[PDB]
């Protein structure tokens, strides 16, 4: 009876370049149960998002801020996937495969704190909405 949870904001994100880990900025869509995102906001509305992170696939209870023993990035949030690995799978900083099973490390860091809180509550919210259904 009510909506799906939804949140748009940048989010800066550590990615694998291909080699070395950056983190890039990112303008993020969170809709149905994925984080979608593009470069920015215009792009929404114009092509597909340069990846989508899947909540359905989320590892924890509930989305925690990011552990300050491999994160130092201020205001960043952590949210680990897994599922059975594919023949796109490949190991990279953020991704790892063991087992025929791939787990991802995302890390996504907020402009503010108040926007780290905001996407946590968002986030865990949706994984509530994820386990209650049919």
């Amino acid at each position: 009876v009510n909506s799906s949870v939804e949140e748009r904001g940048f989010l800066t994100i550590f990615e694998d370049v291909s080699g070395f880990g950056a983190w890039h900025r990112r303008w993020c869509v969170l809709s149905g149960n994925c984080i979608s995102y593009w470069t920015y906001p215009d792009d929404e509305k114009r092509k597909n998002p340069i990846g989508r992170i899947n909540l359905a696939n989320c590892t924890s209870r509930q989305i925690e801020p990011a552990n300050r023993e491999f994160c130092a990035r201020r205001n960043t949030f952590e949210l680990i996937t897994v599922r059975p690995q594919r023949e796109d799978d490949r190991e990279t900083l953020v991704s790892q495969c063991r087992d025929t099973l791939c787990v991802t490390k995302n890390w996504l860091s907020a402009d503010t704190k108040e926007e780290r809180d905001l996407w946590m509550q968002k986030l865990n919210q949706v994984l509530v909405d994820i386990r209650l259904w049919q």
